[PDB]
């Protein structure tokens, strides 16, 4: 099995603070370290593919997000918050190697959702992001 | 003549998938290769120029978006190019001079300008390429 | 005293042209060299803390964007800079200490961080400006 680039890089950008939380001009995802317990939810990821009725939807993690399990990586490329990459509907999907493809074919939509993989509430303050591609699995 | 540039920068910025695109986020300009034929239209670009009643509105792509008076989107790897067309929707009459795209007439002009493929392309490798364009007159 | 990160990156772009202003992209602002006046408004900057109830709220400027007690937005160059002057429409009390903005009482504020440009300055080249603020608490 082999993953097929065919679609656009989504990204989920989570900003990690002390309780006093400072968010200056736009808005974003903010957390403060206290915030990240088990299962906590970070951000989601809207998926939409199109003319995959005959192949397995996939998405596929930057090599610095994945390893062994996926996590979203510190701006030093140093510090990474793991975390549980499950979609809203209860679909069946399978991880391999920074790969997270769908079991059954078809053109599948819906929501990624990104959950906190166990307490790390110790996680350094910064901007940790994770970025996935779409594409297929054959 | 010369550009001088004097306004904003902008980015049409299109993604070639194969038959099975899977867009994760939301949202931007999919195509998938076999939708890359000739005159197929991509996205499009509006412009509006101010104060300039005296002089020519131009427009001005990076260096790594043309060549040999041809515009051509970019892949991220600088390295696969998708050319097209520049032209606006109404029919104003525009030059290319190297790069630059400026209106024939003087004056304050302001519109769409649309992207099209120039010539059948559908063999574009996969990726995600852009074309960038800075506001400003021609003297 | 000195500043600790705690919260997201703002950021004031403005984009500086003649008088012929020609915009290419979606948004971005724009202003002549002309509309730089004295005391002429920019961007503004909003500002959002929370949980600091026992700490000082306060806004640190990218290196390159103060210097010798003084805010100004920087060329994509990183040569020709606009100084400006950072001030809460609410009034409220701060201070500036060596590139960050910390407010004088301690408490979870939240409101409006005003730009204004400090002395006119309307021979501004041309070009991409920033001005880059990051929350976080003083102490």
């Amino acid at each position: 099995g082999s993953f097929t680039p065919s679609g656009t890089t989504g990204t989920t950008k989570l900003t990690v603070t002390e309780e006093c939380q400072v968010r200056v001009g736009d808005l974003t995802v903010a957390k403060t370290r206290g915030q990240l317990t088990d299962a906590a939810p970070i951000g989601p990821v809207t998926v939409q593919a199109l003319g995959c009725n005959a192949r397995q939807v996939a998405l596929k993690a930057d090599t610095d997000n994945f390893e062994q399990k996926f996590f979203l990586i510190s701006d030093n490329n140093r510090d990474k918050l793991y975390v549980n990459i499950r979609p809203m509907d209860n679909s069946a999907w399978t991880t391999d190697n920074g790969v997270f493809y769908k079991n059954d074919v078809g053109s599948w939509g819906g929501t990624i959702g990104i959950y906190v993989d166990g307490q790390q509430t110790n996680t350094p303050p910064g901007n940790y992001t994770l970025t996935l591609t779409g594409g297929y699995w054959a």
